[PDB]
């Protein structure tokens, strides 16, 4: 699968803490990256997920890990519904834009009938190595305390290899 | 270009207050319609484009033409801009979704580069056959009145063939 | 759709009061230029159309805008056509001939079933990037306000950019 | 060559004596045709070749040959141009227009590079079949009376095989 | 991805308690199913992964769910290693050989250069629909506790869509 | 068509005034020619139309006009035909035999089902363009008169331009 | 290689003894041919080869052998031929005339560059089958003893099988 | 046949008594080799095979022969099954594991639709080239002594061409 | 070509003095052993030939049969065979494969020689290719290990499992 | 393929006892016969190869030469040569040709038997084929029409016009 392979090249905008950034692979460079996608703002969906996170950011922070949450909605929309949401409030950590479908291709994680992505999160290395895929049907949910368990794991293999 | 051509086929999801409907081409055959494109939901450029087609939806009404607003945006997003925004608020046409990009690739209307509409609007007859077609760039607005007047020119030239 | 796209290098016979000359889009780089195609001469049609530009030849041309008219007919039948009508008389822009209709399917505004242009007008800003394209059926005129609108909003667009 | 070829079908419109008439292959069935191109109306060249077959019409209804003159203009402008030119003027015969270069090219006549028919003059016998063939270059011109005598050889022949 | 897509069809040998057995597409239909791939029998890595899953046969026998472990090892290979670990051999389920990698690569599981299964997890429901997938690198184990959170997550959103 | 292109390279072997020659275009070059075809030597059809042109050969030649008379059929038999015919001996002008059926098919003239050249004749200028074609079935003659007439009328256009 | 091989269907004209025939490979079913080619008529080669065949045609006739002797001249040349050459009118067998070189491409004996067949002879038995395939190049002669001899060997071995 | 071709290049990995070893063409050039398929470990079939060829290893690597019994089972299982079985216990050849098959495939001896090789055996001379190419079906054995006659009858051709 | 069904031929060959033809049915109901060589003639020793005569009466007692080929023509093996005396103890039929056909169905043709390999392929009832042996020149056929594969082939067509 | 040049070959052949390798480069600067059969060893009167025997050492004063070839091995035409006493008459190079090459490069071969047709090419010191003759069994070549039909392309080659 895509597993054990390095990211694509990317360039897409964002929103983080009120100001639009853009993002590239470059940033994702020496660092360890978690792209969580999911298919859309605004819906009646339990805001949660994207919740969860945000609720461990700050450990994953000191982790030294970075997060990119990804839906094929423009950097203006999550702006918008940034400010909307008291959940989505609490997010500290960029919202990439992925209009193009682009990055969503990139990891095969598009619902081509849809023009929306799954419920999915990568777990990218250092090295630009994807370590970690989780994908879901819409409903079931993905546990961010199992996703920190496994970046923690992750790295302690980095570092005891064999 | 696709002026004088009939309309592709379509099913899309879209927001006409309060309710979600599902609208094709079938929902078009027999009427006069309109599909006022647009590039996005919640941006900070002027949703004065879109009120002012609001503006004339009595008389369009009256003339027995239907309004379809499309941008690739979902309907998930057209509810929550419609109920957020004072002008959004006056649209009482329905607002198609495109997420997949399709209605908006039958019309030759899509920014591949950004995976947004561009401000383009199509006036089609009772018969499905594109009689008029308006593409501007960022900033040149579309006029209203304008748009009025060939409607009318249309219905008119329908009366008496040549 | 052509919109935002450069306009296609050409060479045709044109007839500008009295004088024959040879257009290019070495001509247009640097202007701001009007393409208005329409039919045919000497037809039983308005020539409204095309007269009305020339009632706003003045502006335009005070804006540092060209216009060139353009038909699949040869430059000399503009020339008899334009001493032989009022309106068509009143015209001091270069009315060009197409009679291999490339320019007209450089601008993909072929009646390939007649061999004539369709009626549209096509805004290019001086890089040659086209800025608005209007198309109507026979009966549904273009408006040379309209038109003026645009030009004005186009070339403003320009100067403070998004 | 198209020599002893039959002719293909087709459909036009054209001018003959004030009125619009529709012309086709039906048209030519059973009866002596003559196909005479030219490149274009209102030029500056002379109107001379035209004239020299309307002079000799009369004498040509009488052996029960149709003459048709073809240029790739609108059959609306061999209207205005039949009452512009005081040689024009006699012309009886229908005058088709082939805007769609489609009767042109039927029979291997068009300027590809200038979307003008060339200065060629075909025969057809009852049958469609081609039985003589005249192309000059601009400034050669046509003899209407060498045209006749092989009308009538053409019609000796084919009532005297061998 | 393969999120939300139908498990394809599929015929292999199995170790199952003592015995050899086929299993095939049609034995998971009607039921919920885990596919537990793993790249191979014998190695050094510990076999923790498959006992917290036999630690919980129980648990998922009581609601519905069948486990399948795969490996591209044969069957018989299955049945000594049942014999050579201790942890193994509280494995109860399935074990599934795959020397032909057929289902592996129908699960697009397959490391190609070492002709071994990827550390994947996939929840499939009664009408063959992937609910779930997990995907991860040596070294980073996968807890057999998340999965039945998973699955009972998945059977409650088959029961109460919304 | 082939009126107003440029001849073909060639190279074919003929009959002059008691000799054997070779010409090719290179002799044409420079000059004025005539490529006068039929479809067979010794045939019963009267020879009348190769017989006017010799009676004519001071006037092109006083012209600076050169005569090839080509069929399908050998040098030698050519030889043998001005031997047989009192009017074929009345010809100074090279016969040329074309059995390769070369030159023929690059005047695009040849009946593929009978191997012999139709009756054309093509008038090229010293540039190798050809200005004047003429071709007619069976039957129909070909008068040496009108050929001189379109002759002097292409030399005169040729140095007198309008 | 031809030997062995059926021949082809044909139908040229010929000259035999006084008139003009049309032959067809229905001609030859059922009986044994002789297909004579040779270059062209009237060149300055003596006829040696034809008359020896002519000397032996009672013979030949006798052994129930047609021969038709075949180049690329018309019958009509072959008939001026046989009446004005001591040695060509001994012949009383068909002369086929293949203009459009046909028959001798059939027989794979075409000089593509001259046009003409190559000297070659093929024996041909009543089932169409070619039984002996002598060709020579220009020069090197053939012998109509030699030819007798091969037919009686060939007609022999009909009837005496291996 | 593969019989007289030259082995192709190979990388696995093997147990070689007691550890884990690589194994590349390159290990077989200057030596001869014996590569020894068969369809699995630990089935239910007695590993006489292996277990004769063990017994005349000695002998083998006295006339410089080497050999690599193959499967398509991990390097992991030969290990466990060489500490296991009293005959692949005298193993002291490398026991390759081709799970990817394709080293198995560069001998076209793949049970494709099982994933299994045939039993084979390949005798390599010093320059790669396959002498000695016996392959039998399930059931059907082969014998040591038989194997060792060849390679002797093998190795004495080398030295004895002709 | 191991474990797959043998392709439909048919050739010209050379049986005990009389000319033949051989197809797969010939091969349908019955065992094979298709024997293929480079050419009749040639300077080599007739040893594999010569080897595989002697158990001729043991196999056709197995109702297996033995068919040795060449893209030499039938013609050919009948001058051989009443010319080098190994070649006259041959019972068995020769076939001759002069267009290569057979040779190619096997895929045991040098194409830069238009000779067959040194190839021999065990045939069961069925037409399934089992017991196939090829070696390069010099390397000897053991006509004992070929009948120690025929026979298996046999027990275990009678006993699977 | 008349009045075309002969192609390259490369092809094993046998002349009065011994084996020698024959290329288009023998035939460069010398002037040649190529004559095909079927097969060596048939039941076949070699009446045509034995004609031409006689002739061969006229033809060699001619500096002519003459190859006979089939698809049969170089092998083949040695034993071929020691067994039937009209090819013992043989003199000239019996080329082997056993991938079909040489006899596809004349376009000459019986894809369906893998064999030659009965074809003889005249072939001049450039390499043009001029005289070529072809027939169908039983129909025989009169080598005396061939020598005549070599002395009438030397004379041209010598006397253009």
């Amino acid at each position: 699968s895509l597993i054990n392979t390095k990211i694509k090249p990317f360039k897409n905008q964002a929103f983080k803490n009120g100001e639009f950034i853009e993002v590239t692979e470059k940033d994702t460079e020496g660092r360890w990256s978690v792209f969580f996608f999911y298919p859309a703002d605004f819906t009646f969906v339990c805001p949660t997920e994207l919740g969860d996170v945000a609720d461990h950011y700050e450990e994953l922070q000191k982790l030294g890990v970075d997060v990119y949450s990804v839906s094929t909605d423009t950097h203006f929309t999550h702006k918008a519904w940034h400010s909307s949401s008291e959940t989505i409030a609490k997010i500290k950590y960029a919202m990439i834009g992925d209009p193009t479908g682009a990055l969503t291709r990139n990891f095969d994680n598009m619902r081509e009938d849809e023009g929306l992505a799954d419920r999915a999160t990568f777990v990218v290395d250092p090295q630009g190595i994807i370590q970690a895929i989780e994908v879901t049907a819409e409903g079931i949910g993905r546990d961010a305390s199992d996703l920190l368990r496994k970046i923690k794991a992750a790295q302690y293999v980095a570092a005891h290899p064999g």
